[PDB]
């Protein structure tokens, strides 16, 4: 299914952005200190989401949160399980032709399961 190469550098984003704790600050400020605009600009347009500029009505978040746990996702960041996390948000993201940067869509759909979970 994932190539592994991809879930690793997806793995390895979420523990460098979120080793401090999965917050909104830490997701948007790791964004904007690592990524292009550009790159950022396209996941602002897939997901609906504003990151360079809590919880509110998302079409991708509620279809995230009908398909994969949030109970799986908070767990799985509280015990620093990254490629864990990284593979099952990954297999929401594939299925659903989410096809802008990885790494920012897994931090995107990681935070909206911890903040509105």
């Amino acid at each position: 299914q994932l190539e592994d190469s991809e879930v690793e550098a997806v793995a390895k984003g979420l523990e460098e952005m979120y080793a401090n704790g999965v917050t909104e600050d830490n997701f948007k400020n790791y964004v904007k200190n690592n990524f292009a605009q550009q790159e950022i600009s396209s996941v602002e347009e897939e997901l609906n989401v504003n990151i360079s500029d809590s919880c509110v009505a998302n079409k991708i978040k509620d279809e995230f949160f009908a398909m994969i746990s949030i109970s799986a996702i908070v767990k799985a960041a509280q015990k620093k399980a990254w490629k864990e996390l990284a593979v099952t948000v990954l297999r929401f993201a594939k299925a659903n032709g989410l096809k802008t940067n990885a790494i920012i869509v897994a931090g995107q759909l990681a935070l909206w399961a911890v903040q509105c979970g």
